[PDB]
């Protein structure tokens, strides 16, 4: 099964240039003694490929960006025993991609005339034309539309016959002008009904497998299927049909599929994905662990831990990542109940804002905000810039079921990068949590307890066979958390106290008992 194929190793996560300018910089760091056998997985963000906008997620092609990465870096990571996780950004390609450039060059004669989505074609007979030339969907359709920005998800482009056409653009765009020249970049949505797109998916899977990929992340997968009259967020059954088709291709290359979906807990999308034998991200744990630590109570976190076991959910969990801390994910959806009460989520957002966080909301086409979505902040800052809270969150993360993803910047306890978040010309508030580190930063960090203590726990989690065995929550009062893994005679026990923020890790292996602890 695919869930069972998810490797249970600790997974590093970073941009190829997060450490000393390029992926060779991360390799050199990984070759240090402190990092020996720390990670068996590495999710390298998509700027490892040729790309422009959205720091890697506007893909030109899936060859490596030679400024930042090479096949020699991948061989060096394989030498270290590190398997790879990469994106397939299957919902869209850059305007600068060869497919879209061919569309702009040959227009209606292009072999890719059906590869992307002409907006006015898509909505033909389902809306009135705006003065600007684009089709405004009828109110019945526009209401249902899930929107990741104000206005419509369209970019106007220039075809070789001199016409201006509107192409579907759910996410980023850039429009530059001077004298007579209008240039544009953007993430142009792919037509999932096109056999050419599916041929590109298969070739891309083969390319990623050749690079040494073991996991392929289906970026923004819920947005792929589009249909007049639907919301275009996880449309069904269309989204399931696309996923099963990808699954087949994935299996032919020996790859594990991990669809990225920020569904509200109360929709139970994560349960449906798991029941269909797909691993999922754990976007509930980040907020739950903050709430558990901020309140010194395990009640909400334990409930979610119990459902992972009861529902047999294979996850990739995390503290921070390249996006913000998910908060909408904790809600109950349209009718259901969330993992934290609405009021508890909002109060957590307020605290995170007091700690320098910056909220990121969702807005409908009519401009009215729908809800908070994420909170942009480093996890170190989200926890009040306390080494003890970050050590505790890491320890809990490593003992919860699931593959633990480690954000490079949390490993080095980076605080909010306020300067980067406000810099004119930067990517905005997500920069608060994307600081690039030098080799010097790395060195100085390897003398810090907050970095070394995390690495000691990481190396244990990545190597001990205990975590390949049975998981158990040892009953305690609600201010403590005692998590136990046993594989035959090998036992790993986390005994944590949320009130005092103290904890110890006991590891029994080959009759030898060693204790990890960072307070005494």
């Amino acid at each position: 099964g695919m869930k069972a194929s998810l490797p249970n190793r600790v997974m590093l996560n970073a941009y190829p240039d997060s450490i000393d300018g390029d992926l060779a910089g991360t390799v050199r760091m990984l070759q240090r003694p402190e990092f020996t056998d720390a990670f068996g997985l590495f999710y390298v963000l998509p700027s490892i490929f040729n790309s422009d906008l959205d720091r890697g997620f506007s893909i030109i092609d899936y060859d490596l960006n030679s400024d930042l990465a090479s096949a020699e870096d991948l061989a060096a990571l394989d030498e270290l025993g590190i398997m790879l996780k990469f994106d397939m950004v299957l919902n869209h390609l850059s305007v600068g991609s060869p497919q879209f450039q061919d569309l702009l060059k040959h227009g209606d004669d292009s072999a890719f005339r059906d590869f992307f989505i002409d907006w006015n074609e898509f909505w033909e007979g389902e809306g009135e034309l705006h003065a600007d030339g684009h089709v405004v969907p009828s109110p019945e359709h526009l209401d249902r539309l899930f929107m990741r920005k104000p206005g419509l998800p369209i970019l106007q482009v220039r075809f070789p016959d001199g016409s201006d056409r509107f192409y579907w653009n759910t996410f980023y765009q850039r429009v530059e002008t001077i004298d007579g020249e209008r240039s544009y970049l953007g993430q142009m949505d792919l037509n999932a009904e096109s056999p050419r797109v599916w041929t590109f998916y298969r070739e891309t899977f083969e390319k990623l497998a050749r690079y040494g990929a073991k996991i392929v992340r289906l970026d923004a997968f819920a947005y792929l299927h589009k249909a007049v009259g639907d919301t275009n967020f996880f449309n069904t059954p269309g989204t399931w049909d696309h996923l099963d088709r990808l699954r087949t291709i994935s299996e032919e290359n020996g790859l594990v599929l991990l669809p990225e979906i920020h569904g509200e807990y109360g929709t139970k999308i994560h349960e449906e994905l798991s029941d269909r034998d797909y691993p999922v991200y754990d976007f509930f744990f980040p907020g739950l662990v903050i709430d558990a630590i901020d309140s010194a109570s395990n009640t909400h976190l334990l409930r979610w831990i119990d459902e992972i076991i009861e529902r047999d959910i294979a996850t990739v969990n995390m503290l921070g990542c390249h996006d913000g801390i998910p908060v909408i994910d904790l809600k109950g959806g349209p009718t259901g109940q969330g993992l934290l009460p609405d009021a508890t989520i909002e109060a957590m957002i307020s605290r995170l804002l007091e700690r320098g966080g910056r909220v990121k909301n969702l807005y409908g086409a009519d401009g009215t905000k729908v809800s908070y979505y994420q909170v942009n902040a480093t996890f170190f800052s989200a926890l009040g810039e306390s080494d003890a809270r970050l050590r505790l969150a890491r320890a809990i993360q490593l003992f919860v079921p699931g593959t633990p993803q480690v954000w490079y910047l949390d490993l080095f306890a980076g605080a909010n990068d306020v300067e980067a978040a406000d810099r004119a010309g930067a990517d905005g508030h997500k920069e608060i949590n994307r600081t690039n580190l030098s080799a010097a930063d790395v060195e100085a960090g390897l003398a810090r307890p907050i970095v070394l203590d995390q690495l000691e726990m990481i190396r244990l989690r990545n190597a001990s066979p205990a975590f390949d065995g049975r998981f158990e929550v040892v009953p305690t009062d609600d201010t403590r958390l005692q998590l136990r893994w046993q594989n035959g005679s090998t036992v790993a026990l986390l005994d944590a106290d949320l009130a005092t923020e103290r904890f110890t890790i006991t590891h029994e292996h080959d009759g030898h008992t060693e204790i990890l602890g960072y307070d005494l």
